């Protein structure tokens, strides 16, 4: 019955506030109001609006596939960090409810969320690094070694999302971010997550065609492991420079998934055979016969321990995707 209350005291406001609060008040996202988890965006008098509490970077460039995430400056503070633009009509809860109260290096912080009339504006840490996507598009593809060292980044991120019954839900090189010297890779847009006990009905707003999951595209039940087959489609992207099945199929890649064996063809044939047996038991089209989290960061682990460990530099000489 508390609930009831606490959450009518943090409606209408902007405040100052814990993850748990921001969590109860997005609930109510299907006027200026939110809760700013750090200390350096601070409300001014029950506010924060944009262009007046806070501003985007000079010429408004923008980031991610709807040109939706920004570098801004809180006005007060003069702190610097990156904000998400969500459209409020289709704002999905769990985008904040998942990642509201986590706290490892291999996902990025969440710094607040304030509602702006048609806007869910969502802040975070800004990485300097930029995405990995953007990663293997300036470098064509990424070497082997460097290429293991973030997929076990982003597997260690998975670890602790899985053990709290949260699946990602849009793994791929896009949506993991790295630090400014390229070391620490951490996973961000939680816009299609999903909490945990099949994905096609209603709520649901589906992930990257190239790298879904067999039991996805069939419309089968899905669990955890469903992260674990994009990761190692993200693995693909990473060593050969583009995504699986675009080379080999034109039409609907989907339909392709579904019937087709799982893409471990796509394996580099100078690949370590550690660096493909790991591939493999993540893409297995059976969810229970493919590796978890667990079991296929250790693999990944043992696989660059195998090459030699991480020697390739952060941004070596341009390599010729396949
Ligand atoms: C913890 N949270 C809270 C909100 C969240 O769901 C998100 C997100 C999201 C989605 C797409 C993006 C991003 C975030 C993103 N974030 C950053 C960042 N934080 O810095 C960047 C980026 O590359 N920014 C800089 C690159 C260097 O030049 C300055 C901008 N991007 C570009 C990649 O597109 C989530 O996960």
């Amino acid at each position: 019955p508390v609930e009831e209350y606490l959450v009518h005291a943090l409606q209408g406001s902007v405040s100052s506030g814990q993850a748990h609060s921001l969590a109860s008040l997005a609930k109510t996202w299907s006027d200026n109001e939110g809760v700013l988890l750090t200390e350096k965006l601070k409300p001014v008098d029950y506010e924060y609006r944009e262009e007046v509490h806070w501003m985007t970077h000079q010429p408004r460039v923008g980031r991610g596939s709807f040109g939706e995430v920004h570098r801004m400056k809180d006005k007060q503070t003069g702190f610097q960090c990156a904000v998400k633009k969500v459209r409020l009509e289709v704002f999905r809860v769990e985008e904040l409810v998942a990642c509201a109260g986590l706290s490892s290096p291999r996902i990025v912080p969440l710094y607040g969320a304030v509602r702006e009339g048609p806007w869910v504006n969502i802040f975070m840490e800004l990485l300097e690094g930029g995405s990995l996507g953007q990663l293997i598009k300036q470098m064509g593809c990424l070497p082997e070694d460097r290429a293991l060292y973030y997929l076990g980044q982003a597997l260690e991120g998975l670890e602790y999302l899985h053990t709290r019954r949260i699946l990602h839900g849009d793994v791929k090189a896009d949506n993991v971010l790295l630090s400014s010297d390229g070391s620490r890779a951490a996973l961000c847009d939680f816009g299609h997550a999903l909490c945990l006990q099949s994905l096609l009905t209603g709520d649901y707003i589906p992930g990257t065609e190239t790298h879904m999951a067999p039991e996805v595209v069939m419309g089968k039940p899905c669990d955890a492991k469903v992260d674990i087959w994009s990761s190692c489609c993200m693995m693909l992207h990473m060593l050969n420079g583009c995504h699986p099945w675009t080379q080999y199929f034109r039409g609907p890649l989907c339909l392709k998934i579904a019937s087709e064996p799982p893409p471990i063809r796509e394996i580099p044939p100078s690949c370590a055979p550690l660096t493909a047996q790991a591939i493999q038991e993540g893409l297995r089209k059976e969810p229970v016969h493919r590796a978890s989290a667990m079991e296929l960061r250790r693999k990944v682990g043992k696989a660059l321990q195998e090459v030699g460990g991480l020697k390739s530099p952060w941004k070596g000489e341009y390599k010729e995707p396949r």
